[PDB]
């Protein structure tokens, strides 16, 4: 017969309706029918006021914790009365209150993504949750303002939410190899309640870069009577990749000239030019040698020299 609701979250003695003034009951009534509520457990949350004949709230209602994800949460309770003795079935409707804020499973989250990730790859992310119903729940999303990704949500047949970055522009370690972007979830409510997640993109290296000499190339000169183990040049190129990408062992032509090869020693390593054998300026006056970097990855690449010696 009786219907009445209550906001969730009332404090302890919150007007939920006046049974007493429902039911034609007045005075002294109250105590003469021994108005009372039922034996069952929903009369752990109210209480039947001895003087008002009101239905109050007596304890704190958290509708979450009752009904969950339900549209409506509907509490029963049972009003007895006597002399003569008839029963009213009241049911109470605890209205959602907007007093729970968007939260993410985790405040940092890492997303580790290839440098060499076309554009439009879809990145899916984690969901945030908001125990409120209808607009109280979480409304849209927002990323912070980049320029590598985007944010796309599109909600789905359930109706939920769903999250994912969306790369816009090609990614380059050698530039920036990590990209912090924040994820934030805001309810409808009003005021709007939020939660946040900080995205931390890293760029994993990939060996796109070939490694590169300082200059394309450097002519020197050599006197006639240079004794053996004088160090000519160190060669020196660069590879901006990360780890094994970037570093490179040096290298001659793989059609350099035997004479060449047997007088002008090198180092691996360090780059160095070592002059082994005798140089008479009658022989030869001239040599071109042809260096080479080569970076240690796969697939591997390579720069190359040309170094000019005038003797
Ligand atoms: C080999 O070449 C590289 C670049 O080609 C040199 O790198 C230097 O790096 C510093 C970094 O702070 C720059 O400020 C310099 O301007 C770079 N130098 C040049 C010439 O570009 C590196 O020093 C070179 N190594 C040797 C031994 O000369
Ligand atoms: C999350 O977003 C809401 C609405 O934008 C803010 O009110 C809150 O302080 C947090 O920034
Ligand atoms: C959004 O902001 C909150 C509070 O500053 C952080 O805990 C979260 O990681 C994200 O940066
Ligand atoms: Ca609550
Ligand atoms: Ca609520
Ligand atoms: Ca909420
Ligand atoms: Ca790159
Ligand atoms: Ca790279
Ligand atoms: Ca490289």
């Amino acid at each position: 017969q009786l219907r009445y609701s209550v906001v969730e979250e009332s404090e302890p003695g919150t007007l939920v309706g006046n049974v007493a003034q429902d039911l034609g009951l007045k005075g002294t009534d109250l105590l003469s029918r021994r108005l009372r509520l039922g034996s069952e457990e929903n009369g752990r949350y109210f209480s039947l006021s001895l003087v008002s004949g009101a239905l109050a709230v007596s304890q704190k209602i958290d509708r979450e914790s009752l009904c969950g994800a339900s549209t409506s949460c509907l509490l029963p309770v049972q009003v007895v009365t006597e002399h003569p003795l008839e029963l009213t079935r009241v049911e109470v409707e605890i209205l959602d209150l907007n007093d729970n804020s968007p939260s993410f499973a985790t405040p940092d989250r890492e997303m580790r993504i290839s440098e060499s990730a076309a554009p439009g790859a879809r990145f899916p992310l984690d969901s945030a949750q908001d125990p409120d119903v209808g607009t109280n729940t979480v409304s849209f999303y927002t990323l912070s303002p980049n320029s590598h990704f985007s944010l796309h949500v599109k909600t789905l047949k359930d109706g939920k939410l769903f999250p994912e970055l969306v790369l816009e522009q090609q990614l380059d370690r050698e530039t920036q190899a990590r990209h912090q972007l924040v994820l934030t979830a805001v309810d409808g409510g009003t005021p709007a309640r939020s939660g946040t997640s900080l995205i931390s993109v890293i760029v994993l290296d990939v060996n796109d870069n070939a490694p590169t000499f300082q200059s394309s190339v450097l002519r020197v000169g050599l006197p006639e009577n240079t004794p053996p183990g004088t160090l000519l040049l160190r060669l020196n190129a660069t590879d901006p990749d990360e780890g094994t990408n970037g570093q490179l062992d040096y290298s001659f032509g793989d059609h350099t000239s035997e004479t060449v090869k047997n007088l002008f020693g090198l180092d691996p390593s360090s780059g160095a030019i070592h002059v082994l054998g005798p140089v008479d300026f009658e022989e030869s006056n001239f040599y071109e040698i042809h260096a080479r970097a080569r970076d240690q990855g796969q697939p591997a690449m390579e720069g190359h020299c040309v170094i000019q010696v005038d003797v």
